[PDB]
């Protein structure tokens, strides 16, 4: 099946723009990444930044996860990021999103050799 690790850059990662460019940023992602296909995901977060620039976080500041698991990390420089949030008008399978962009610190989760994030738990 799909690795944790490729889930996770499916789910989060967009290195080809530096932002989101529009309203409909979210709704398109969303679909394009395959994230409505079951159900519509209520949030969900994307990265601006390289990929090696994410994984490099698994070596940053080690932190608490939300759930107080412990293999969780905090980057230690802000990053562009783009927060997905279902709207009211959203209906399965018409699912839609407010974009909204901002620039943020990340909080993974990593796992494995090589360690490498698998879980996006927060932004701060």
């Amino acid at each position: 099946k799909e690795t944790a690790a490729a889930k996770f850059e499916r789910q989060h990662m967009d290195s080809s723009t530096s932002a989101a460019s529009s309203s409909n940023y979210c709704n398109q992602m969303m679909k394009s990444r395959n994230l409505t296909k079951d159900r519509c995901k209520p949030v969900n977060t994307f990265v601006h930044e390289s990929l090696a620039d994410v994984q490099a976080v698994c070596s940053q500041k080690n932190v608490a996860c939300k759930n107080g698991q412990t293999n969780c990390y905090q980057s230690y420089s802000t990053m562009s990021i783009t927060d997905c949030r279902e709207t009211g008008s959203s209906k399965y399978p018409n699912c839609a999103y407010k974009t909204t962009q901002a620039n943020k610190h990340i909080i993974v989760a990593c796992e494995g050799n090589p360690y490498v994030p698998v879980h996006f738990d927060a932004s701060v």
